[PDB]
């Protein structure tokens, strides 16, 4: 089997993609966020607290004829924005771009936080990391594509996001005329949970490519690219009046200025990703100081290769018994 779907923008910076997912008999569709760094697959429903829903979608299991309460399961889950969500868990049928799995774990949540109810465009999330880092206790459940994986033509998803423009969502094939050239694979490691593979290195716009390896994750669930601050100190240097400002938290620049490109190694290939791409608006309305969309990962703990970086490739999550990802030029 395969399916294909379409993924969206949120908003006009490209601040999230929502893909739509059919749940239940009769189907529910609902809008939500691909998120290959977390493997939880949670909706707002007919259980979250009324006072936390705002616009969203809901799914209602009680009116689904393939629901099942999984008996004793709860989830809680917070990310590294510092949001968060829990609740109970059923099991029900879930359908993406035609691909179907049977009893598949949704979680419903009971309660959301702030940042989740005040975005009315995601009606939940879609984990597509590994199912270790699957969340329901006391018995862990798979994610979607490790459901479908074995049903699959090729044991295989790809992220195609777009540039202020709809992408595609693949699983099961790789659509060899979504991508110019070859694509590049490079090694993998699960330890962590995460599509977490190293880097080549990186250049500045026109610049000379600096050899060295970075270790980070490839997270469609993560807004920006986020980088060791020695390799973000570098970029900004190259743009007339931008700093850190610890007031905004992370790196601004004068609305006014053209951004330079960022290239990142694959192995001995190269993804560029166009100035623009790293340009996310003023920081307020009206503001003619601008954020960036390379930030230091300094306070992290782990460098994200979100969607900044992502958008300017063709992405292979392979996951064949050993896992590996697959990067072209687009």
């Amino acid at each position: 089997s395969t399916g294909s779907a379409t993924t969206t923008p949120i908003d006009s910076l490209d601040d999230a993609y929502i893909t739509p997912v059919q749940i239940g008999t009769p189907a529910q569709t609902l809008n939500l966020d691909f998120d290959t760094g977390s493997s939880d697959l949670w909706v707002f429903s007919s259980e979250t607290t009324a006072s936390e829903v705002d616009g969203q979608t809901i799914y209602t299991p009680s009116k689904s004829t393939t629901a099942k309460l999984l008996s004793g399961a709860t989830w809680s889950i917070s990310y590294g924005d510092g949001s968060s969500s829990s609740g109970d868990v059923y099991t029900d049928t879930v359908s993406v771009g035609g691909l179907t799995v049977t009893g598949q774990a949704v979680e419903s949540a009971k309660k959301v936080s702030s940042s989740f109810t005040e975005d009315s465009t995601i009606d939940g999330l879609l984990g597509l990391a590994f199912s270790t880092l699957n969340t329901v206790s006391p018995t862990q459940q798979k994610t979607f594509f490790d459901n479908a994986k074995a049903s699959l033509d090729s044991p295989v998803f790809t992220a195609d996001l777009g540039y202020h423009a709809p992408g595609t969502y693949n699983f099961g094939f790789i659509d060899t005329t979504a991508y110019t050239g070859s694509i590049t694979y490079t090694a993998v490691s699960t330890k962590q949970g995460f599509w977490e593979w190293t880097s080549t290195g990186y250049a500045v716009g026109s610049g000379t490519f600096k050899s060295t390896s970075i270790d980070g994750i490839a997270d469609t669930g993560t807004t920006l690219l986020y980088l060791p601050a020695t390799v973000v100190s570098a970029y900004w240097a190259q743009v007339s009046g931008a700093k850190s400002s610890s007031s905004v938290g992370g790196y601004v620049f004068p609305c006014s200025a053209t951004l330079p490109s960022f290239t990142f190694g694959v192995g001995s290939a190269r993804i560029v990703i166009p100035g623009d791409y790293i340009d996310f608006g003023p920081i307020s309305t009206g503001s003619s100081s601008c954020f960036g969309g390379i930030q230091s990962s300094a306070g992290i703990g782990i460098n994200i290769f979100g969607d900044v970086a992502l958008k300017a490739a063709f992405v292979v999550f392979n996951g064949a018994t050993t896992p590996t990802l697959g990067f072209a030029s687009k």
